[PDB]
């Protein structure tokens, strides 16, 4: 029994997933101004996102140490969702574009940007994108290293696939063969550090100011 | 650095004007939520109340809800046989969008617990200051007590100072009926986190009071 109770449940589940959607559209159109507005902002605040990567917690968790020198260097985040683009695309579906002010000498000023789009629930896919690593990183530098066989050369690759230069080459569709978890950073961008970067740079100076 | 400074200050000032945009878009967005899932509850709900052991395998599914109250209590939570939540900001924009009223049914229990309907409303709070979102508060409501709870039930309770009577008094507050006179306003004297059960019940229990059941359902099989 209940069959009847039970089809009748499942389409309102149905007509729930269609009001999400259509609410997440909704908002996303409404911030988009405010976004925009807000960026501005955010442009004229030094050392601004250097303060926000620093002081989100898991963030520092899915790269290398090593990398810090080169991501205090981003000096710009921009997040678009391509659902306000067209249908077709999940609300989850974005492109992130990143402004590294570089380090003269090794890393060179840049601009990447990388989108990450939903195939099936689902998961995050992208394309791999070209980044110019930082002099530094040669060594681990997967387009330079010459040849991966050695015992050495296996961890060097490893090395270096695992740091946020790696991330940019990932794709989600070789799980296990490349950067880990690549999927769970980009959400990490599109749903906590770039929408919440001012309540993270309001806690870093809180924080600081404990201390004090 | 007058320029720099200035050029912060302008930044932090536009910041906090940009972020009070934000909550206000976050509330039409809730607000156009809320009315659009309106009439899908009440088609669902209708659906809920041909299965009646519904809302017992939902709440006994629950990952948190067991850990508000006394093992004890879950005789007369399993008579529970429909629940509606209501969100009073659909009524008024004066209330906030966290604001509910919330309505049981219990079957009851021969000779021991009485057939009846309560609702319960929450509604929120600030102190001022402080960020603060502010926190749930609610009133007292009647609820008839288990006969088999008078020792412990706070106004049948004559000492309820002495040793004994204060142990039973205790008991007694901590129950699921203790809980329908939490206000919120008077910590350490009430039902324990009777805000964040309310929370449950707005936020989880109610709105995806299907998917538990489906889960429990699904633990049958295999």
């Amino acid at each position: 029994e209940h069959a009847k109770a039970f089809l009748g449940l499942a389409k309102c589940e149905e007509e729930v997933d269609a009001i999400e959607r259509e609410v997440e559209l909704y908002r996303l159109n409404k911030m988009k101004p405010v976004y925009e507005k807000r960026d501005a902002y955010i442009d004229e605040i030094a050392e601004f996102w250097k303060i926000v990567l620093s002081q989100h917690v898991s963030f520092a968790n899915y790269i290398r140490a090593s990398d810090f020198k080169y991501i205090d260097t981003i000096d710009k985040i921009k997040v678009e969702w391509l659902a306000l683009e067209s249908e077709m695309y999940d609300t989850r579906d974005f492109s992130i574009t990143f402004h590294f002010h570089g380090i003269e000498g090794d890393f060179k000023e840049q601009q990447v940007t990388k989108v990450f789009q939903i195939k099936k629930d689902g998961i995050l896919t992208s394309e791999p994108v070209p980044i110019e690593w930082p002099q530094s990183y040669d060594s681990i530098n997967p387009d330079l290293i010459k040849d991966k066989r050695s015992p050495e050369g296996k961890k060097k690759y490893r090395q270096g696939m695992k740091t946020i230069f790696g991330w940019f080459r990932w794709t989600g569709l070789k799980p296990g063969k490349e950067f880990p978890h690549g999927d769970s950073l980009a959400s990490l961008f599109s749903e906590e550090i770039y929408p919440f970067c001012v309540k993270y740079y309001a806690e870093a100076q809180r924080d600081l100011e404990d201390e004090e």
